[PDB]
């Protein structure tokens, strides 16, 4: 076997990531991925394989974020409905600002799956949501905090944000020679994003 | 005649495969159309693209008169009228926004201009002028028209996703396809909800 070398794996992770936000694009080049990385390309085949390996890997740990805040959602805690959605909104928008191309590349490993990586899909990253809203949504519905919604279509709709993201940052680029959804755009974006979200599930 | 078809076809194609590349053999077998036709009628890959994206945007383009328009209704009532056509649109084509952001990606200065001129701008300009006057009549919130048009906009990405997703992920059924179809209704609703005062 193998000496563990760490930080690596996440170094071409996080270089991966990069390299997709700044493209406007789903895709990779590996040859750019090693330059920027400074990291040899037998490195990026021990860890993921190949750039399908190296996709599903950035999906992994992009997702995380995203399931790991439905726990909070559902903790049990002093906070109200609709603090408690908008916290775990915020978490997603700043995720998706992070990462614009997440819902696209989500999309392209489903369209490309088998029948077991489409089930491991929706058991990992579809469902866990699902759930979580049908429970917390239907409740605050109920509370009279949210106004009656489709909980499923409501995860979908938030979904969306990444891609309007991706959009933006695409045509703000080639259309206006513009550079937005920068760091110092970050809070001014996410707080309008979340602003709309809230206002569109909320009963007014 | 034959133009049209296989516009049609090439949009059929597309909707019900998830992808903007589309095979120029399907595409003579669906239609019953030699590919020297497409040869003929559009020059190459790229030459159908750009037609078929012109044909789609037609009506998005056309509801913005309607939107402008000094004709008597609601501002609300105007706006959710122009949204549900949209929506309808990006409904029938799903791949409309991949499509323009395919064309955007890949332009030159002269197209990434025409592309804004014609199908961005027109829209974005109606709804910084409607949302301003709205805010001001008290009717909308405080919303940013640039990422209100990219939220509508987006509505083709959101039915592509949810189209995807339901395929390979869901039960083929009756309750599958009927969530799908909700999703149009349940996104004019949204867009609304997250704009009105």
């Amino acid at each position: 076997d193998n000496l563990e070398t760490p930080g690596a794996r996440d170094l071409l992770l996080q270089t991966a990531s990069n390299i997709m936000r700044e493209g406007d694009v789903v895709d990779i080049s590996l040859s750019e991925l090693s330059l920027r990385s400074g990291l040899n390309s037998a490195l990026v085949k021990y860890y993921f394989g190949n750039k399908a390996g190296l996709l599903k890997a950035l999906l992994d740990r992009d997702m995380e974020n995203i399931v790991k805040s439905v726990d909070a959602l559902l903790a049990k805690d002093d906070m109200s409905p609709e603090a408690k959605l908008r916290r775990h909104i915020s978490k997603c928008i700043d995720t998706y600002y992070d990462y614009p191309y997440l819902n696209r590349l989500l999309m392209r490993l489903v369209r490309d799956s088998d029948e077991a990586e489409a089930k491991r899909i929706a058991d990992q990253y579809l469902l866990p949501l699902h759930r979580a809203y049908n429970r917390f949504i239907g409740e605050g519905v109920k509370a009279g905090v949210f106004r009656p919604i489709n909980p499923q279509l409501f995860y979908f709709t938030v979904t969306g944000a990444a891609d309007r993201f991706f959009s933006a940052r695409l045509v703000l680029k080639h259309c206006f020679d513009q550079d937005t959804l920068t760091e110092q755009l970050r809070d001014s974006y996410r707080e309008h994003t979340v602003d709309f979200i809230m206002a569109g599930i909320l009963a007014h």
